[PDB]
């Protein structure tokens, strides 16, 4: 039943704080924190981790929302390990992740345009990170999830190079979800488009030289994101695809996700 999968997924989220190392802080947010691990498996080996830290409501709300999570099994799609609440002299909730050495793919874009950090992104491995995104997203879509914060400092890069979409923003919201409030899978499409514009940019900030205040208005006259300079004229009608005013218009994930590997398998 829908009480009995709901119990199953609960009982496999959480982790006893004891088979887990807090070492050092990777980087501190708003509202939490993310710290390298040691956690300790059933096998008796330990394994490496990345634990972010953030009233019995939220936290039964938390843990609801960590067991949906966990559940999530796609290899373009970031594996929850587990969760911990910790009491502080005030609960603590901790998120156990996948350490991942190369960080978000944001991060990795800047990068990429420095001499010490990875090198020149040729457009093969732009257009597959691309590639990898959509297929996290068909995933998450085909099972009914909505994203909410899709963008390129939310997906994370594994050790393989292969994509994840994680953490499940003005700028990277659509049109009628600035007004109406409302949100669809074709909200996280316009989200996925603004996301693709970022890879091609190499990491740019969207809507150069318009202000967070003036992006309804922008957007409402029919204005959307130019066209990168060495972008493909195929590439940048598929992200604008994403962008069409009337949510129905607009592509599915399997949609986009199929013109997008026609595209990159037909790259020399
Ligand atoms: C040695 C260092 C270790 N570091 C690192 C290694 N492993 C993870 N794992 C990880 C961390 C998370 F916070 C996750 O939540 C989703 C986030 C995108 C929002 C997640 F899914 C995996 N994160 C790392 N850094 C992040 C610190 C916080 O800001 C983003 C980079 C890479 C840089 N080098």
């Amino acid at each position: 039943s829908h009480m009995e999968e709901l119990q199953n997924k609960l009982e496999d989220v959480v982790i006893d704080r004891n088979l887990l190392i807090l070492g050092r802080i990777l980087g501190e947010g708003e509202f939490g924190s993310v710290m390298e691990g040691n956690l300790k498996q059933e096998d008796g080996t330990s394994l490496k981790v990345a634990v972010k830290t953030m009233s019995q409501r939220e936290i039964e709300e938390f843990l609801s929302e960590a067991a949906c999570m966990k559940d999530f099994s796609h290899p373009n799609v970031i594996r929850l390990l587990g969760v911990c609440i910790e009491m502080s002299s005030i609960p603590k909730p901790m998120v156990i992740l996948p350490f991942m050495k190369y960080g978000d793919l944001h991060t990795y874009l800047l990068y990429s345009r420095l001499e010490t950090g990875p090198r020149h992104i040729p457009l093969q491995t732009l257009l597959r990170f691309m590639v990898d995104i959509a297929l996290g997203m068909e995933y998450l879509s085909n099972r009914n999830f909505l994203h909410r914060d899709l963008a390129a400092r939310n997906c994370m890069l594994r050790d393989d190079m292969t994509v994840c979409v994680a953490d499940f923003p003005v700028k990277w919201i659509a049109i009628e979800s600035l007004a109406d409030r409302v949100y669809t899978s074709k909200s996280d499409v316009w989200a996925f488009g603004v996301t693709m514009w970022e890879i091609a940019t190499r990491g740019m900030t969207p809507y150069p030289g318009v202000q967070n205040h003036e992006m309804y208005d922008y957007l409402l006259h029919g204005h959307r994101l130019k066209q990168p300079e060495d972008c493909l004229d195929e590439l940048y009608e598929i992200m604008y695809s994403c962008w069409r005013t009337d949510p129905l218009d607009r592509p599915t994930f399997s949609v986009l996700r199929l013109q997008l590997e026609r595209l990159l398998e037909s790259l020399p």
